[PDB]
């Protein structure tokens, strides 16, 4: 879908950084007499080396990822381009799962966490499945429609416009290599933030000394809630070897039965 401006409005504010700004807004299909409620984020300007008509091209070939798609998955609505892209999705309420587990800490139970989990591999599967490459695994990329359904974002993004080293893999920090076996690890990462409500991972730690921390065998600590079981799955995720790392079907089933008997796995004052 190629918007006009006119279709869509931005109301309130509801992000900002350096990739751009994220507006919750509204949209007004064209022959249509309703009004979805969407998000429109509006990307930095001049990013790109790309001219409109290539990146319109290139997104379109990318947004074959909506069909048939997975629930676990953003849907790209549409995308408007003017000076800057705009990229319109359905609006998910809570924000992103990371800000959700910082502030819902005492409030999450095991039954929860695991779900995610397993919401998070669903998605990443279908990815997989379609050969398209994330890039930017981390909880901060997971959106909340509700509590109980996460959605991923911002996948293939990164390449669209042609540097989190904290949730990146030995490989792509070395030598930017980026297949499915580094997405692992990514999600590997986002787990152990799900797992310690949100901690930032190697904390303190310059970004310059993350790849020879990894070369000495050092990992993200063992979360206080995590019983061994679920601390070894986010260790594989981490093995130096891409190949060995477990694959998102395995780990589908592996928190699937985890999310069967919840207190067994995971150790929550509260449950
Ligand atoms: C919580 C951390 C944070 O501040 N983040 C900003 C970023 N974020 C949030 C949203 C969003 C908020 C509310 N409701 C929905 C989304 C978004 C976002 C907005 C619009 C569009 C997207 N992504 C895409 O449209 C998109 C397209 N692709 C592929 C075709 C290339 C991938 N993603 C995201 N961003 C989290």
């Amino acid at each position: 879908r190629i918007l006009k401006e006119t279709e869509f409005k931005k109301i309130k504010v509801l992000g900002s950084g350096a990739f751009g700004t994220v507006y919750k807004g509204l949209w007004i299909p064209e022959g249509e007499k309703v009004k979805i409620p969407v998000a429109i984020k509006e990307l930095r300007e001049a990013t790109s080396p790309k001219a409109n008509k290539e990146i319109l091209d290139e997104a379109y070939v990318m947004a074959s990822v909506d069909n048939p798609g997975n629930p676990h998955v953003c849907r790209l609505l549409g995308i408007c381009l003017t000076s800057t892209v705009q990229l319109i999705t359905q609006l998910m309420p809570f924000g992103c799962l990371l800000d959700y587990v910082r502030e819902h800490k005492d409030n999450i139970g095991s039954q929860y966490l695991l779900n995610w989990c397993v919401q998070i591999a669903k998605g990443m599967n279908y990815l997989e499945d379609r050969r398209l490459v994330h890039r930017d695994l981390a909880a901060r990329n997971v959106l909340v429609k509700t509590p109980q359904h996460v959605k991923i974002t911002d996948f293939g993004l990164a390449k669209l416009l042609g540097v989190p080293i904290k949730w990146m893999a030995l490989e792509s920090i070395l030598h930017r290599i980026y297949t499915h076996q580094s997405d692992v690890w990514s999600y590997g990462v986002t787990v152990w933030e799900l797992m310690t409500f949100g901690s930032k991972p190697y904390d303190g730690i310059p970004a310059s000394e993350i790849s020879s921390i990894l070369e000495k065998g050092e990992r993200l600590p063992q979360p206080p809630i995590c019983t061994i079981d679920v601390y070894m799955i986010m260790r594989k995720c981490w093995m130096i070897d891409a190949d060995s790392r477990p694959k998102f079907r395995e780990l589908i089933i592996e928190f699937s039965k985890m999310a069967r008997d919840p207190q067994r796995y995971l150790v929550i004052q509260g449950d």
